[PDB]
């Protein structure tokens, strides 16, 4: 009982001694010894040619393992059992062995039953072997849609969920192979776009194997980017990026009509493809159409130029209305010029918002239904243009895509508040027809509500300017990274919201008995916004505000005392407040800082590619001919088969050259990328052993 | 919840600092304790509108140093009625030294340690959460506590 | 090395059984008296052999259960033997990986169902109010096999 | 002008075509071709055997490069020029070539003129080659002390500073070689201790090459640690750690007298050596002498045991005096028991400090010269013991080492304050004899000063407890790391100190005109510690305090206003205060956080070794029998070379076995650690080429 | 039965995962060099007209 006796618990059938030496000859590369043993086994039947080593590797698997082709034919000529040898040869990636097995054409296996030669070849991503199999009329099962309820999908999931999930992943691994896509895909770039997008969606539905599907999607994105990297001239790049996969759309004269494939890449979120330097360089040429040497100019001439066009925005817009074909009427159509004019037309609007409160007319604070002032009249046309422009996106873009962009949510709220202000101002103008001191106005007076709504819109309008940071090389990358950190912060606010409610309920439950009236308070002021704070925890609504303000240290400690001076109650209430301060300010606040620091490190990895993708969307929104006029001026009122066939022929020629260059580069990159392994050392050793045995056959003397 | 074990260790060092300064401040100020009848509004302590007797007793001193972490203790609590200038300056220097140690040094040290500890925890979050969720799921597989508390009696 | 271990095991070999961590027998106390350094190294060498995945796969009747218990015992050892805590924690992690890797080789739902619902000859009485199935999964939870539980299948 | 013509600017002498083929034969391994060309060179005198490519590599260097020993002998037999071939062979680390060159007997070199065969061999750290050279009576120059002003050191740095610095570093690289130390050092462990310590000091004096010397010092520390790792029994470990290098100097009693080598390692700061698990395990056995199964006990029984021992500390201390040899009088001598008794005797002192203010007697607030109270009398014996114990170390440890420990600075200040309190209390007792209301006491009344000094000591006494965290496995590692972060923070406070002074000068320069009197302030209170803060920036001393308190938000904004209401002056003063807040709270505070986070990451990877070193010092301070009694009770009143020779013989035998095991492990660790290089691939290719030529040579008539 | 199949698959995978480790050591270079040296000596031993 002081020793553990070790024995074989699951014993297999032992291998004879004659077979053991026969296998050793194959490993050593001893062709002569193997030839005699095979020939002897044809008569004596003393050794088993198919001797199953407990590891499962027969002589054939050992011959394939060492890449010894000459011996492989020796065993194959002797009618040895093949079984799953083709898969083992394909995995080893020995072209000679694969051709040999193809030419002629429950046991333990290292492969699952669903793996086929074509699927496994695509998994290895070997261009040469995949070409050999594809030439023999192979096919791959088509996976069903992500959300499929057919009888086969449901029955397979219920019959064997584990095998069903593994089979589907194996198919997608083969389809996502860059070598297979380059060989069998009519449009490899489009195929990589759709395949990578489909895999990203699958990684969400199939959350158990999310990492596997996300790696396949990344592999598809890289392949499309690497194909674009092989472009060698601007003509090749122009052909690729302007290719229309389909026709009969009839397009839209208001649309840009060019860069069709670039737009598809943006739709599928191909950020690396869009951020490619040659693609970016071409885009900058269109963006800076009127400035051939923009990059060579000093930062002072650039800034001076921007102010000149910005101040000239009022008449550039007018020219586009009067004489669009004129020399001056064409400047506004240049994307960068149009962007500056829109920005200038918006900075003017924000300047007038400041002037709203800068002008104060004494004796006019008491008009209940005052009419619009001078500043308000000028602001009105801007607001109508902003509302008209946003509705113009409803009918053009569509309901679904609008809500995706967070900046559109701020645009909707801003326009709704402006509309409410106008309607409220109209009601007050009609309801009241005189002056009255503002001190006697009711809490919900329409004029007071309109002023509050107008002021809230002003904050939203000013914050809109932050979206323009994307155009700047210094601020854009930082602004984009900041917006990526807001989603992680939002998760944290869920835990803090629970803590705030838990303590708010407890504090209000303790203090609601001692609520006092405003008449009994000094200055007749009740609440925490008074000079002497009181009734901090009298009601639940007040308690929530008090705990919010204590986060910034604006709630005084004396609010925990009651008039009756119940010492035990006051101490308990102050301990609840103290415990809340510890949890929120010492623990939760620091946890958010630690979480933010970790998340920012990851975000900083992809800051450049993310910003470039965002700036590309900004630039493309000014290429179109639709919204040329800024908001102030935007409210004033046969057969093409032959042309499409040629466009497709040029695309195919470029795709053919890109694949040729890409395949060579990948075959080149492997021979210098990775170091040697044990399989290489074993292969080299076997080569010498085979040579030694073959040479020793011719013994001059002994 | 995995970060709370590391935070608890750091709370041992802060408690020693809090007790060390609480003893020193109370040892200096307990001579000047005043009665509630002699205070405005008849209110004694730091929860009054005009804070007083912050360091009169050890129990009160511990609360005063706790509240100063959040900036809710006013500076004038370091003054005594007799206006002993040397005593008041020494007491205000103890309070100032405590603020430096707790808010400038110890608070930032906790932040630095939390950032380092969170980085390690973040690489095992998926496996840790899935283990926790498995325990949650398995507690509902049994047919023992099917009825919620309202109906389980 | 699986091949070499098989050759030796076929020749009727044995390994000393380590005593429980908290053992006060004459041998454990006396051995730790004459040579503590050698006693500690001898015990660690035995556990390195027992934690070998190849040996467990070859000589263990129930390799999954053996890896669960062996890895749990090594984690407790890393606490008592704090001088060599890192060595024992690496062995425990090695046992946890082996059990998870064995589960990774399941190729059908039937195989996974058989493994996770296996009872190690409990006999005994089972409470009808309790959950009958997933006996081995519950054992993995008891031994804190987080990687095993978090396996995607 | 549009093309850049490329030409050889620094042209060397060209090599003839006959020599080019002759060198190619050596690289190919063609022994037959090389031999014939050598035969021709003896008669024709057409090719130059000593030919060197502009790279400097002659045939001999090429033969050494490929490790082709047979050819190298072929060239050596032909009287080829040797020059610096031995260094190249040593650098290549080919034992065969080195022996051949040793047995044998304005040019460009890859080695500096100061490099010798023994120095270069030690740089490579090759045990076999170093043994070959050491057997031939080699020597290495002895470097002078770091601070040397001899004629040679000063003159050498004058003639060539660059060469002087490089020569010294080359010597230290050879001396720090683990192979050389193991071969030629009588006591390799002591040699590594001293050599590594000397290199660390050199890395400070040599500012430019600090990194090089720090790596050598780390290499010496690792070697000593690795030698200790080879111990296989407790007897071997005991022999090593208890070895005394010298015995002539008498060893005073009352000391531990054992672990002499361990104490030497602590003196030289060998943290890795001390933290070795086997060394730590042996130390824990001595530390827990009375608890054979301490580690096996539950955390509850451990805590219960500690309380029982601590409460009994008064009784154990008494026994050590009444009956030191008795059964009870021996418990206090166990290091862990003694540590608990000292801690308990200190917790009692801190408890009585609390009782100083918990007890108040009415009418005693006015005694000017009050005598000691009940609590003060009990505290007195503790203080005398603390002062006596600290002086006992100054006359025992020494002035220099005492001040190095930061905790000793707090012990000195604490004892000085306690002494000042006693003397001040005595003066008040003698100078005054009655009771007077405390309100009329002067600012500098002796009783008031004594109370303030006593309270300051109480804070220091309590803070001393933090040093006991080192004994705990959970708190010790964190406490040690926190103390390592304080040195980085101290540098930051230098920049903040200048910022505070810069703004304090500016604010005081602006506000000192408007200073008001206390009589003119409400409640007659002047300063920022009043209920209504005033005179914040009237004086420089006050201004510094005001800016300090604003860091915590305790300075109100209204302190920037003056009575005269000078609007421009007030705005300027508030802008100075605002600018200071931005610099200190928004910029400098966050910079410290960022610096602390980076520095803590580095400290965190060495926390375990640093804590274990600190805990070892704590444990060793209780092994000695000097200060057994806690402070409360510590003031009460023929030829002997055979032992040293035998003790040295056992140490040498153990050292011999440790070196043998270490050398094998290092030779073992190299063959399985690093991958191949171009030198290995080139050598393997040459082997086949040499074999191919030699086999082909065995032919018929050509 | 299931345990037997799982061990068989696991053993093959671990034996497979080592051959693709993507690394080499000096002991491999020493062994490869020795193979050529042994072959060279054996071939040379069969000399002809001496
Ligand atoms: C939540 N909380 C609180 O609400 N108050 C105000 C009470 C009403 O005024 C307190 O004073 C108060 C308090 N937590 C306190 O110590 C905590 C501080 C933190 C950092 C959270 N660590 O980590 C622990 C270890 C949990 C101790 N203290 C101070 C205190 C201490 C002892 C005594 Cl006898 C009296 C006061
Ligand atoms: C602990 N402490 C304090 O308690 N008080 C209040 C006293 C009672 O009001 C202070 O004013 C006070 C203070 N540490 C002070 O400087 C320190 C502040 C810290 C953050 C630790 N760094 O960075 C250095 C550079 C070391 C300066 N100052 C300001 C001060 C300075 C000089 C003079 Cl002559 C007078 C005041
Ligand atoms: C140092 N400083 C200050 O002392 N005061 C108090 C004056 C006396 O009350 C201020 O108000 C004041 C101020 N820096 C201000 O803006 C800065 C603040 C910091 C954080 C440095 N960033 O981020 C920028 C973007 C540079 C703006 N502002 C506010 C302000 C701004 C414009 C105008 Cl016209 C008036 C006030
Ligand atoms: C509330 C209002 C009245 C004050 C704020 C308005 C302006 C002071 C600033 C705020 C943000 C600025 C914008 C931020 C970013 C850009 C992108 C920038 O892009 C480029 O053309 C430069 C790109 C590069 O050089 O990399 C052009 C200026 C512009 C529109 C800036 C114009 C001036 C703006 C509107
Ligand atoms: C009564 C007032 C004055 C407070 C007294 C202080 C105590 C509340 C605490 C503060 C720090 C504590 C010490 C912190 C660290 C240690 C080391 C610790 O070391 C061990 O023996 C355990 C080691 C391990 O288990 O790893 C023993 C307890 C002790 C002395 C603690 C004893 C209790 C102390 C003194
Ligand atoms: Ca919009
Ligand atoms: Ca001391």
């Amino acid at each position: 009982r002081d020793r553990i006796p070790l024995q074989i618990v699951r014993a297999e059938t032992e291998l004879s001694a004659e077979e053991k030496a026969f296998l050793n000859a194959v490993e050593k590369g001893d062709y002569a010894t193997v030839k005699q043993a095979l020939q002897e086994a044809e008569i004596y039947y003393n050794v088993n040619i198919n001797c199953m080593d407990p590891l499962g590797r027969s002589a054939l698997l050992i011959a394939i393992e060492n890449e010894n082709l000459e011996i492989m034919e020796l065993l194959l000529n002797h009618s040895v059992y093949v079984g799953d040898a083709l898969l083992y040869a394909i995995r080893k990636e020995v072209v000679g062995a694969v051709e040999l097995l193809l030419s002629y054409r429950t046991q333990f296996s290292e492969f699952t039953p669903d793996i086929t030669p074509i699927m496994l070849a695509a998994h290895t991503n070997n261009y040469e072997i995949i070409k050999l199999l594809v030439q023999k009329r192979v096919t791959i099962p088509r996976p069903h849609q992500i959300r499929c309820n057919c009888v086969e999908c449901v029955s397979s999931s219920e019959v064997d969920s584990l095998r069903h999930s593994r089979s589907r992943l194996n198919i997608y691994k083969a389809l996502a192979s860059p070598s297979l896509i380059a060989l069998s895909s009519e449009d490899p770039i489009l195929t990589a776009f759709r395949l990578g997008w489909e895999l990203k969606e699958l990684s969400k539905v199939e959350n158990e194997f999310k990492a596997e599907y996300e790696e396949l999607s990344q592999q598809c994105k890289l392949f499309a980017k690497d194909l674009l990297d092989q472009a060698r001239s601007s003509r090749e790049l122009e052909i690729i990026l302007n290719h229309r996969d389909d026709h009969s759309e009839e397009l839209d004269p208001q649309k840009y009509h060019d860069l069709a494939k670039l737009k598809v890449a943006i739709k599928y979120h191909q950020k690396e493809f869009v951020a490619q330097p040659n693609c970016q360089q071409l885009l900058a040429t269109l963006w800076y159409d009127g400035f051939p040497g923009w990059r060579r100019k000093h930062w002072v001439v650039k800034l001076l130029t921007c102010m000149t066009i910005g101040f000239l925005f009022p008449m550039l817009s007018i020219a586009y209305l009067i004489s669009p074909r004129s020399n001056l009427g064409l400047f506004i159509k240049k994307p960068f010029i149009k962007f500056i004019c829109h920005t200038a037309s918006y900075l003017t609007f924000l300047f007038m918002l400041l002037l709203a409160s800068q002008h104060i007319v004494r004796t006019d604070l008491h008009v209940q239904g005052p009419p619009p002032t001078v500043v308000e009249w000028m602001i009105l046309p801007w607001v109508l243009g902003f509302i008209w422009g946003e509705i113009k996106e409803m009918w053009d873009g569509g309901f679904t895509e609008y809500i995706h962009d967070w900046w559109n949510l701020m645009d909707f709220a801003m326009n709704s508040l402006y509309l409410a202000t106008i309607s409220l101002k109209i009601m007050a103008y009609v309801k009241y027809n005189g002056s009255r001191p503002r001190e006697e106005w009711e809490m919900w007076h329409p004029t007071l509500i309109a002023e509050a709504l107008f002021a809230i819109s002003n904050i939203l309008s000013s914050l809109r300017l932050i979206s323009l940071f994307t155009a700047n090389s210094h601020l854009g990358p930082l602004q984009i990274s900041l917006g990526r950190m807001l989603l992680d912060i939002l998760k944290f606010l869920f835990i803090y919201c629970l803590v705030l409610l838990a303590f708010a309920n407890g504090l209000n439950q303790l203090y609601f008995y001692y609520e006092t009236r405003a008449i009994d308070e000094p200055n007749n002021c009740k609440g925490i916004r008074c000079e002497k704070q009181n009734n901090a925890f009298s009601t639940l609504f007040e308690t929530l505000q008090s705990l919010f303000w204590s986060v910034f240290g604006l709630l005084n400690l004396y609010v925990t005392n009651v008039k009756a001076r119940h010492e035990f109650t006051e101490f308990v209430g102050a301990t609840m407040f103290g415990t809340y301060n510890v949890i929120s300010l010492v623990v939760l606040l620091n946890m958010l800082i630690a979480m933010m620091n970790n998340s920012y490190q990851l975000i900083a990895d992809h800051a450049d590619i993310e910003w470039k993708f965002a700036r590309t969307k900004l630039w493309m929104s000014y290429f179109d001919e639709g919204g040329t006029l800024p908001p102030p001026f935007n409210i004033i009122p046969t057969e093409r088969n032959a042309d499409s066939l040629i466009q497709n022929q040029h695309y195919q020629e470029v795709i053919r050259n890109l694949v040729k260059r890409y395949v060579a580069a990948m075959i080149r990159n492997s021979k210098t990328h990775e170091g040697l392994t044990e399989e290489n050392f074993k292969e080299l050793k076997q080569d010498i052993s085979s040579f030694r045995y073959e040479v020793l056959d011719l013994l001059g003397n002994r």
